[PDB]
């Protein structure tokens, strides 16, 4: 946004090297042996020796932070998304249900598209003007960067890894965006040839004809493909726009400022599982014989809104990041609500453009295959939804502690309870207080969260002393927390030195092939806050085969969960940790308010 205030960011630093191995090593000794332990001891001592390996890669850091606006930004974007050959759809692709609408017909359905697509429309003014309130936070700046990505993008598959296109401010920046319904794209402008927006009215109108012009699913869902391996979308896409009504049809997929999904009915379902279904919808689609062909994962925004009234979006991380779409979502909401005007009389409208794909027996065999991984995919996913009724951010706020922090040492405590022991944990930390600053690793297993879970369950240890002990690992968090958005973090930087040794073709340090690297890095419980004013939540399947994904949105009286799991691993179960992780949250509440500071 603003120039001044981007100028004004400071750069991302690149923190000490004794500074960083201290705190990894603190961040380790929970989740590692003690021989582990001590063994990396021995090789941080060793990679920080006077004339050593790491003093160099520590040099070639500082260089690059010379040189570059940031120096973490293109590898961060290369390593943990470009490079990563999963789908997207599942494993990268963050989900999230919004608040289900009241619609009851596809009127209604089509309306409401309307108004969201006007809602997105009016944020996007406020990008492309520029006049987007730029944000603070303590008193400091945060980088506006993140907002000038999200729309008008694509990711695009590539052999060895992927690249994301950008088009918001191009020579001549898009002005439609694209509509898919039962599997059929459609090219619709949303802007007049005096530069003015359309109205809910028009567009409308607009989605009408769209409708009408696909009827039936009676086309081979393209889309689906998108779904499929990095590697396998890569060649299957390379094919696909050999021809050249295909090549057109794709690239004005890519260019549309977002897409927006209008899902066909779905089966019903025992209310029970209604909401884990619904999830599934807006994160995978829910499989080829529903809605999952009528997307397009390679695109940064879709919108989805159902046939039932339920609505959602999904995203792709390489190119968006979590703070703009919090207030995207936020603000279209919002919009949506705000009274309609007048109807002003409307003017001609033109049809709009079916963006059509030829067909032939590659392309088919590769929409079959890609509808048997995705199911593959959707049937190993175990998600369970949890509506956490009894509080929300009051509670901890009356006793003086971070929402936030409550939460995650909650999640210790149950993860703890299940399994008897601690895991790499993962929560991402906001860097926007840098130029062009992503994330950094917040680490909620810790010696004092480990200390409170241990003691909590341990009948030798007195109430008084667990209440103390929950209190101390809180503080730890929010500490941990508030340090790596100040970026005092280390798990950045020890990618930093990893990547530098690559780049300077040196032989990989020993502190990277170590046990206790790797299992810092194997996160069984990934994790992320969706701090958003909208009542909604994200959900996203687990980093790895024997883990959780985590998500949830702290609203002021209940907290918005998402538990999800893989069904290949017999030792996870989402519905068991969605149980003790409301139990958790529930008993350390109970703790506190029997047990209070002093009058």
């Amino acid at each position: 946004s603003h120039m001044a205030h981007q100028d004004a960011l400071p750069r991302l630093p690149v923190p000490p090297l004794q500074q960083s191995l201290d705190y990894y090593l603190k961040a380790l000794q929970p989740i590692v042996s003690e021989e582990e332990w001590a063994h990396t001891k021995q090789l941080v001592d060793e990679f920080q020796t006077s004339g050593g390996v790491g003093e160099r890669l520590q040099k070639g850091l500082e260089r690059r932070a010379k040189k570059m606006e940031n120096w973490l930004s293109e590898w961060w974007l290369k390593t943990a998304y470009l490079q990563f050959r999963q789908p997207v759809v599942i494993y990268s692709s963050p989900g999230v249900i919004l608040p289900k609408q009241d619609f009851v017909d596809l009127q209604g359905q089509l309306r409401f598209a309307a108004k969201l697509i006007e809602g997105v429309l009016d944020f996007k003014s406020m990008i492309d003007n520029e006049t987007l309130p730029v944000e603070f936070l303590g008193g400091q700046p945060l980088c506006m960067n993140q907002y000038y990505q999200i729309l008008s993008s694509c990711r695009v598959p590539g052999p060895k890894q992927d690249s994301v296109v950008n088009f918001l401010k191009s020579k001549r920046p898009p002005t439609h965006i694209t509509v898919v319904h039962n599997y059929q794209f459609f090219e619709l402008d949303v802007y007049h040839s005096d530069g003015t927006p359309l109205t809910s009215d028009q567009i409308f109108v607009q989605l009408e004809k769209i409708w009408n012009s696909s009827l039936q699913s009676n086309k081979e869902p393209v889309g689906i493909l998108t779904s499929n391996h990095r590697n396998t979308w890569a060649k299957a896409y390379n094919n696909l726009i050999k021809d050249k009504v295909n090549r057109e049809s794709v690239n004005s997929i890519q260019k549309s400022i977002f897409t927006v999904c209008l899902d066909k009915q779905v089966p019903r379902v025992s209310d029970d599982v209604y909401r884990n279904h619904v999830a599934g919808q807006m994160l995978h689609g829910g499989g080829s014989k529903f809605n999952s062909g009528n997307r397009w994962f390679d695109k940064t925004l879709q919108f989805i809104v159902a046939e039932d009234g339920s609505c959602g979006m999904v995203y792709e991380h390489a190119a968006a990041e979590g703070p703009p779409i919090v207030a995207l979502v936020d603000h279209v909401m919002e919009y949506t609500k705000k009274p309609e005007l007048v109807r002003s009389p409307m003017v001609p409208l033109p049809m709009p453009k079916k963006l059509r794909f030829n067909i032939t027996p590659e392309i088919k065999n590769d929409i079959e295959k890609a509808k048997q991984n995705l199911s593959i995919m959707i049937q190993d996913l175990d998600i369970m939804m949890l509506t956490f009724h009894h509080f929300g951010k009051d509670f901890p706020k009356s006793e003086k502690l971070s929402p936030d922090a409550f939460i995650q040492v909650a999640l210790q405590l149950a993860y703890y309870r299940i399994y008897g022991q601690a895991c790499a944990t993962y929560e991402s930390a906001s860097l926007r207080m840098f130029h062009l600053g992503r994330t950094d690793t917040i680490r909620s297993a810790s010696i004092d969260s480990l200390a409170f879970v241990k003691g909590m369950g341990d009948s030798t240890v007195p109430e008084q002393q667990k209440v103390e002990l929950l209190r101390k690992a809180v503080q730890a968090h929010r500490a941990y927390t508030d340090r790596a958005i100040r970026g005092e973090a280390f798990d950045r930087h020890l990618l930093g030195l990893k990547l530098q040794a690559i780049e300077d073709l040196v032989s990989m340090p020993d502190i990277f092939m170590d046990t206790s690297y790797a299992i810092a890095m194997h996160f069984n419980l990934s994790t992320s806050q969706v701090p958003a004013k909208t009542d909604c939540v994200g959900f996203f399947g687990p980093v790895v085969p024997d883990g959780y994904g985590i998500c949830y949105n702290p609203m002021e009286a209940h907290i918005n969960f998402s538990v999800s799991a893989y069904n290949s691993c017999a030792e996870t179960n989402a519905a068991r940790m969605a149980h003790y992780l409301e139990k958790a949250l529930l008993d350390m509440r109970t703790l506190l308010q029997n047990h209070p500071r002093a009058k």
